[PDB]
């Protein structure tokens, strides 16, 4: 979905789209769109694979949806990570594992103490416990 994008990346995506391309249509050519993607800010291979995944026309939802892959998975685990590490202030990472599960049963959604329960025992980091529970 393209909700994963802030409000700023969008905008400086659309700013760097616009301003690559001359006036008239939003049309831009494969390598002019690679051209205009290191210009924004990835290897040949992975332009090329870009480029033949988008004639030889892109427009500006097609970069979006595009960009939103690249931009999504390494903010998603950099933020979960922090968050993570957010609650205790031991700055080591690795909390209390009956703290954590109490914060997790406590706050965070809605979940039944017996499910409560069946996560803690598959399971300390915080960065490792998420992306254990992730996967």
């Amino acid at each position: 979905m393209a909700d994963q994008l802030t409000e700023e990346q969008i905008a400086e995506f659309k700013e760097a789209f616009s301003l690559f391309d001359k006036d008239g249509d939003g049309t831009i050519t494969t390598k002019e769109l690679g051209t205009v993607m290191r210009s924004l800010g990835p290897t040949e291979a992975e332009l090329q694979d870009m480029i033949n995944e988008v004639n030889g026309t892109i427009d500006f939802p097609e970069f979006l949806t595009m960009m939103a892959r690249k931009m999504k998975d390494t903010d998603s685990e950099e933020e979960i990570r922090e968050a993570f590490r957010v609650f205790d202030k031991d700055g080591n990472g690795y909390i209390s594992a009956a703290e954590l599960r109490h914060v997790m049963t406590n706050l965070g959604e809605k979940l039944t103490d017996e499910e409560v329960d069946e996560m803690i025992r598959e399971a300390v980091n915080y960065e490792e416990f998420v992306q254990m529970m992730t996967a």
